[PDB]
C-alpha cells in the first residue's frame, strides 16, 4: 500500500511508484519516501544498481546597418521572447540555416535541405553556427556540416534532430500553424519564462543553471495564470490566461 | 513585394522571407526588417507565437531540502538508476526521468511536460536539463507546446535508450541492472560521478574532474582483478576496492 | 611502426597497424600518434587527416611522459586539421575514446562501438566521461559507460556517434571522398571553423560568440574569401592558398 514500494533483490533495489488511483502521480509523501530511498541506496555499498518503475500500466502521470540592428535581425545577439516556429518549406542554406538555430520548433518539408556551405567559398558560418550547431545536434554531424559544407536531406535533418518534424511536400506551414495554435492556448507568462529559462540556463554549471531556472519559475508559480489553470480545472471550463 | 512579409492572424504572426527570385537570400533590407519584426513581436502582448517561412520553393538560401533531494533536483544518486518506463511518463515523472541514467520504454509509454498548458512550467530541472539530453528543437517543442512524445519518438530523439514490447520494460531494466552489477562497483560509481560532475564545463576543468575520479580506479584492486579475470576467461570477483 | 603514416597529396592517412592484436593502443602507438599529430598541425600542405585500422578491426583495447600520452590520445590536444574516422571494424575502449576527438565519422556496416572498461574494473578516463554525453544523447552515453556494452553500427548512427554507415569494406573509400571535399575547401576557413567550434564549446553564449567572432574576422578579410567569391561568380573551382 506504501506510495513508494522498495524491494531489494541482492545488489539491485527496485522502486515502484504506487498510487494507482492517480496513475502513480508524485505526492509529498512519495517524494519524502524517495528522499529516504536515495539515502539508503547511497549508503549501502552492497546496492550496485537501482531500478525505477510504476505500478500497473502507468509509470507516473506525474503531478501533485547598425551592429545592434544586424545582431538583432540575425538573432545572433538577440533571443526572441516568444516561441518561433520554422516552417522550412524548401532549401535552407547559409544564413537561413544559421538563423534556424534560433528558432525553437522546426517543421521540415519532405524536400527541404539544410546546409552551411560557407567553407566551400573560403568563408565560415560565423552567425552563431560554430557556437550553436554542436549544442543542438550530434557533434560529429555538426562538425561534418561546417567543415565539408555539404547539405543534409530533410530525412537526415530529422534523424540528427536538427528539425522536429518531416511532413509531406507543401504542408510545412500547415503543420507550423497547428503547432502555433497549441502554443497560443498555453499560459503566455509560462511559455515566455520557460523559453527564457531553457535558453539562459544554457549548459552552465548545473547549480548556477538551476538558480536561473528558479528565478524564472517563481513568478510563474505565483502568477494569476497559474491559479487560473487550476481553478479552470475544474470549475468545469477552459482556461482564460492573461500573461500575469 | 516587401522583402519580409509580416502577417498577423490573431495571436500568431507569420513572417515570410520574400525574395523568391533569389530563393529568399538575406539582404540588408531583410535583416533590418527582421529586427523591426522581432521588436514588434516582443513588445505586443497579444502576439503569443511567431512562424517563419519562405516565399515559393525555398525557405532561405542566405524540508525544502527533502523535496529537492526526493525529486533529484538538488541531489544526484551515487549509483546507476535505470528507468523501466512501463506506461505514461508525464510532468513530475518526466522531470525525474532526466536524473535517471539508463532508460527503457514500453512501446505504449508516452513522455511529456504539459505544465505550460495549465499556466505552469516544468521547474524541477527540465528547463536546465532537457535540451542537454536530447536535441534542442525537440526539448523546446516538448516544453513550449506541452504535447507528449510517443515511445518511438522518445527513442528517435534519444530521451530513452530502448523501446520494448508491452509489459516488458521491467524485464529489460533487470537485465541491464544485472550487467551493471557484474561491473566494478568503484569503477561504476566513479564513472557516473565523473560523467555528471564534468558536465558541459570548459574542457580543461572538466578533464581535471575526470582525472581526479579516474586515478583511484586505475590503481585499485578491482582493476587488477577485472583485467586478470578477462585474461583468464572467468567472472571478475569485485570488492569495490 | 605500429602507426603507418602515408600521404595522398593534401590528405594524410593514419593506419593503426597491429592487426594480430586488433590494433590495440600500445605505448609505442600512443607515442607515434603524438608525433603524427605534431606533424599534421605543422605541415601547411596537409588539409585533412583520415584515421583507420588494418585488418578486421579498427581499434580494440590497450615509460612515456604524461605529455606524450595526453597528446597522442588527443586527451589534452586538439588537432588543428579535420580528422576523419574510417571505422572499418570493432572500435572498443581506447579506440572509442579517441573517436570522440575525430570530427567526421564513417562506420563500416559491421563495426561496433563500445567502452567496456567498467567490466574490467576500469573507467574510460581518456575524455569519454567528459565528452560522450556532449556528443550523443545523455542516456545512451550513460548506458555505454555504465554497462560497458557495445553498439552496432546502425545504433551508433541512430544516436549520432557516427555520421555515416556504409557497405562492408568501404569506410576508407567514403572517408577519402569526404577528405577530397574538405581539401577543396578554404584551408584558413576550415582551420578557424574547427577552432571556433571546439573553443566556443558549451560556454556562456556571450563568451562563446566573442570567441567565434575573433576567429571569424581573419577569414572574412582573407585572400581566400575574395578568391572564393571570384570562383563562385566566374563558375570555376577556387584555387585557395590558406591566406
Amino acid at each position: 500500500a506504501r506510495e513508494l514500494l522498495v524491494e531489494r533483490d541482492g545488489p539491485v533495489v527496485i522502486l515502484t511508484m504506487n498510487r494507482p488511483h492517480r496513475r502513480n502521480a508524485l505526492s509529498t509523501n512519495m517524494v519524502s519516501q524517495f528522499a529516504a530511498a536515495w539515502d539508503e541506496i547511497d549508503h549501502d555499498d552492497g546496492i550496485r544498481a537501482a531500478i525505477l518503475t510504476g505500478a500497473g500500466s502507468a509509470y507516473c502521470v506525474g503531478g501533485d546597418l547598425d551592429p545592434a540592428t544586424i545582431g538583432k535581425g540575425l538573432l545572433l545577439s538577440h533571443t526572441l521572447t516568444k516561441p518561433l516556429i520554422a516552417a522550412v518549406n524548401g532549401a535552407c542554406l547559409g544564413g537561413g540555416c544559421e538563423m534556424l538555430q534560433q528558432t525553437d520548433i522546426r517543421v521540415s518539408d519532405e524536400h527541404a535541405t539544410f546546409g552551411l556551405p560557407e567553407v566551400q567559398r573560403g568563408l565560415v558560418p560565423g552567425a552563431g553556427s560554430m557556437v550553436r550547431l554542436k549544442r543542438q545536434i550530434p557533434y560529429t554531424k555538426a562538425m561534418e556540416m561546417i567543415l565539408t559544407g555539404e547539405p543534409l536531406t530533410a530525412f537526415e535533418a530529422y534523424h540528427f534532430g536538427l528539425v522536429g518534424h518531416v511532413v509531406p511536400a507543401g504542408t510545412a506551414l500547415d503543420k507550423a500553424r497547428s503547432l502555433a495554435d497549441r502554443i497560443v492556448r498555453n499560459g503566455p507568462l509560462a511559455v515566455r519564462n520557460a523559453k527564457e529559462a531553457i535558453v539562459r540556463s544554457g549548459w552552465l554549471a548545473e547549480e548556477d543553471a538551476r538558480a536561473i531556472e528558479a528565478r524564472l519559475t517563481r513568478p510563474v508559480i505565483t502568477s494569476a495564470d497559474a491559479r487560473e489553470g487550476l481553478a479552470a480545472f475544474k470549475e468545469k471550463r477552459e482556461a482564460r490566461f492573461t500573461g500575469r
